[PDB]
């Protein structure tokens, strides 16, 4: 429209349907130059890394994205509350996403001082990746996101993004991408940006935990009609043979005959947050789970979907195999614990092995008169018909969805971090100031200009998300694990501000109160 | 609209139609970024409080919101003593408010010298709490109201809020409350705002002082049908005793029944402008009377309606019992009584108990033949079916309405500071500058941006009240008491500008002139 | 329950216009009197101006469930509240709504003023506190005065240059107008209606 006229409203509510919610979130953002407008190769190379297991190769962008695929974007605290104590389960539906009143500002410094003008006539550059051809690299837990406290003012981060490497070296096969390829809409102030996006058909992520065990599910009163071999020996001596059969019942759980399995496994180490019943020895890496591919090793770091630690047992944690979320103003390298905040999974120990377990026990050898009964530790255990679980639970300070890689074969594409996998998943918002030079030599000259105004953008994103919700219909008497805050007197309010200003969020939060019969 | 257009026009006038007074009011205002942006934990701890009754906890806010809520933003003193000699009552009926010409401003300081100039670009964002979900400060009487003289420019009030608290802490029912989620509009220049409201029906103000009092009500030429006990005792010496019964009459006016008595009474301390006769020692807070709210100690600060002094002892006054408005100049600290004014309610001296007096006497014991009958002072009298009572009178310096705090029960929620007592009142209308990052880094950083563009924003606000009159019908042969200028000669006319430019407000101006029966 | 408190309801940040008494000496010795006038303001809370005034008090003995801290001596029913009618002393069994416990003072509870339930298989008669499940009223400490406390203080004379100024304890206080108060909270073992009496008058008929 014009200079004078706002092109957008503030919108930050959340509305409760029935069946719906609705979250909108506004926020303002500023938008640097990247890479003096260039694109650049990058390497391991680039950056002076060494291990292979570490080597990449790829290209940075002058281009920036949005990042709203965290919950805490879309979910006040007390929304998460709402959300979580009372639904079974939630999907998201639909995505509204705007960009408006932009502004364009020029920098002028003269001698160590600068002046901030604004720049009328100066465009961004907006568009969306709708066809995922780009890499993307929003299913990626990033920083970046849009800020939880919808007072914040956040940068926009730069894309880059890696295509196929040896070494630091680059193969025929590896692609490179221009985003100047695309069409984009110009935007000057005045100018405003929208799109909407359908989710495909994701299930319900489960916001319940179980509450029966799967080994648990029988008649407590009742025997089984099946019979299991109880004893193989007549008793002491030699040439004490037999087989003695009994009926599976109330008394001896272990030996009945059940229909489903727990779900599969691949073992973690068990580390102590109580420090000295750790080893005394450097385990991190060393003693991690990993995967291989093409000769580099990558750390299992999430899971497949498995209970963090027995009952009990809360000071252990799988080596890589939960999240761990810092705290606000945790540094970035080498902090202690207490500054860290290590999510655990212990709700799906009804249906999951514990990460930190073998899965079972399977026959080693045929027994014979000369040879006595082997068994060995199944410490990967891949999928079985019959096998039933749980996937990851969700954060409020976690990913969303991902993008499911695009495949011939997947199983259960449900994204390991956690959150709802899709093959068409929120595409991926571009945006860059758009280059100005400066003046230009009198004569020409072929080369590309170099030298261009100093320059940077700010304005509003609004993001608004449908979510569809699963309502309780449970039968249980007793009242319910909720979440709650803590009445004790504290200095601060917890998810509020701070007397400096900062805003934190104490704790992790899962979905994971209600329950269900299993 | 766009840069060069006026967005609303001045409009300032008052129109009298025949039952009806349409204010309006239009003046200049200046908005500052309030808190760096940024919403901070504040408690008596971060200001150096000590005293329990003085704790508190809660939030400033980069928000800043408008007052109107002083009777003299609404009524020239010309038109308020146009109201109050000719009407017995008044009530607000329509609100109209607006918000034009906003003007946005950039400020950049070079060395010891700062430079102002236009930032079209930028916008300000305004909503209204329409639905009373923020914690309401209109009701409390704050500074910040629009000026009463209309060329007077007014900075707009940071707001703040306070929640539970325990000492300096909180506990976890306190609530913090972010004003970005909620949605508001975003106004560049050219851009305008404005919204209505409606009055819920409250009653007429009463402006008019009774020309009865409750105990003469009684026809003085007629005796009463009823008796009373005149003589409990024959004479003197032993064994006199008696029941005599005399009719009430007009000689003894104090013993005749009556349907109605006086209101409720809190008894405060008697302070005499006649500082001699006051005693020597410090009592303003020891002797003061005060109610007690979780451990705290809150000074009853207006009494439950009381008339101020007796007949002819305008130089006492109660301790609290009263509102004190300063003078134009009037320091915060420890000004003399000739620095401030203080408010009598004089007028109620006829249905009201004298705040300074005790309610009366009651019966302490049963009398016989070996007591004597014992009486004792009322110091406090809650409400007796049968008592009648008039509110506390209002004033052009005083607060129009307050809110009615959101309660299972409450009893006559006028506010005790007067004016009309509303469940939904006026709304809340929140201002704020929207930040504008200064030039962020060219390498992404996660860390909420903490530089802005120095910036302010000035514009106009319109606010039309339209009010319901309540007309004399008295048959009173005789003139009566009007407020009036005094025609001898003085070197400043009251109500007016100085001779540097000061608009004053030389006495406070009650609305009780005109008189009815009672 | 009320995420603020009656007498918390201003802006923090702003002073108030209105002014009160500060300071009636001009210090030590002899003939000092004055009277200055402050802004109430962020700095003094208490002595702010107010619109509403907390609810009725009828004042209840304290008991502490911590029992060293009780006097030695039987005061259950001799230092009970009571009402009288037509000679009759009854017990005031539930207070009019008030406020339990101050902040942190959990272990005490009025006499009566709060409702007893039983545990599953408590007994009739003189059980201990463990097998009984006491009430409170805490949440309604925003607009309610404390139970066990007293509304507040009242001037009992007229000070002057002979006369100090006086003030006395209020134990009991009706309805005023600009008073503001909350009903007792209704329990899952709790009653829910009552029959209002059928009477000329009456007042917030809440059972
Ligand atoms: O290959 C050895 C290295 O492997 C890395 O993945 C690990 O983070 C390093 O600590 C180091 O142990
Ligand atoms: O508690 C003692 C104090 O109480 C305050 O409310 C009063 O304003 C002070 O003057 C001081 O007397
Ligand atoms: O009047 C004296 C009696 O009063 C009763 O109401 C009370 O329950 C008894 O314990 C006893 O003290």
């Amino acid at each position: 429209d014009g200079v004078g006229s706002s092109s957008g409203n503030w919108h930050c509510d959340s509305q409760w349907l029935g069946d719906r919610v609705i979250t909108t979130s506004t926020r303002t953002w500023a938008l640097p130059t990247y890479n003096n407008h260039l694109y650049k190769q990058i390497s391991n190379s680039t950056s002076g890394g060494s291990s292979n297991d570490n080597a990449y190769f790829g290209y940075s962008t002058p281009w920036g994205y949005f990042d709203f695929n965290r919950f805490h974007c879309h979910f006040s605290p007390r929304d998460w509350q709402r959300l979580i104590n009372n639904n079974w389960g939630f999907r998201p539906k639909r995505l509204n996403f705007k960009l408006f009143n932009i502004q364009v500002k020029e920098v002028t410094d003269n001698n160590g001082v600068k002046t901030i003008a604004n720049n009328l006539t100066s465009t961004v550059q907006v568009f969306t990746d709708s066809d995922y051809q780009l890499p993307y690299v929003l299913g990626s837990a990033h920083e970046g996101c849009l800020p939880p406290f919808p007072a914040d003012v956040f940068m926009i981060p730069q894309y880059g993004y890696l295509t196929l490497n040896d070494g630091s070296q680059a193969v025929g096969r590896s692609s490179f991408y221009c985003l100047e390829y695309f069409p984009s809409q110009m935007l000057r102030t005045g100018n405003n940006f929208q799109f909407s996006y359908e989710f495909e058909n994701v299930p319900f992520h489960s916001s319940y935990a179980h509450s029966q065990s799967l080994d648990r599910l029988m008649n407590p009163l009742i025997d089984q009609y099946l019979y299991y071999l109880s004893k193989t020996i007549n008793g002491s001596g030699q040439n004490q043979q037999t087989l003695k059969f009994s009926v599976a019942g109330p008394s001896n759980m272990a030996v009945q005959g059940r229909n489903y399995i727990p779900g599969p496994s691949y073992r973690q180490q068990r580390v102590s947050t109580t420090v000295t019943q750790n080893n005394n020895s450097e385990f991190a890496w060393p003693g991690a789970s990993s995967w291989a591919l093409n000769g580099r090793n990558s750390l299992m770091n999430p899971g497949p979907a498995m209970a963090s630690h027995k009952e009990g047992e809360d000071r252990f944690f799988p080596l890589s195999g939960s999240l761990i979320f810092g705290k606000q103003g945790t540094g970035r390298d080498n902090v202690d614990a207490d500054k860290v905040m290590i999510t655990n999974e212990e709700e799906i120990k009804t249906t999951n092995p514990v990460a930190t377990e073998s899965y079972g026990q399977v026959a080693t050898n045929h027994q014979s008169a000369q040879a006595q009964a082997q068994t060995g530790w199944v410490q990967n255990q891949g999928i079985l018909p019959g096998m039933v679980w749980q996937d990851r639970d969700v954060y409020l300070q976690g990913p969303i969805w991902a993008k499911i890689p695009h495949t011939d074969g997947n199983f259960h594409p449900s994204p390991l971090m956690g959150g709802f996998g899709m093959k068409h998943p929120p595409p991926q918002i571009l945006i860059k100031n758009t280059p100005v030079p400066a003046d230009p030599p009198t004569a020409f000259n072929k080369d590309k200009l170099n030298s261009f105004i100093t320059q940077y953008s700010t304005g509003q994103v609004s993001v608004e998300i449908e979510w569809e919700l699963q309502k309780e219909n449970s039968k249980r008497w007793n009242p319910e694990i909720q979440y709650t805050s803590n009445y004790y007197k504290s200095n601060n309010v917890e998810f509020a501000v701070n007397t400096e200003g900062v805003y934190s969020e104490p704790r992790p939060i899962g979905t994971r109160y209600l329950t269900r019969n299993l």
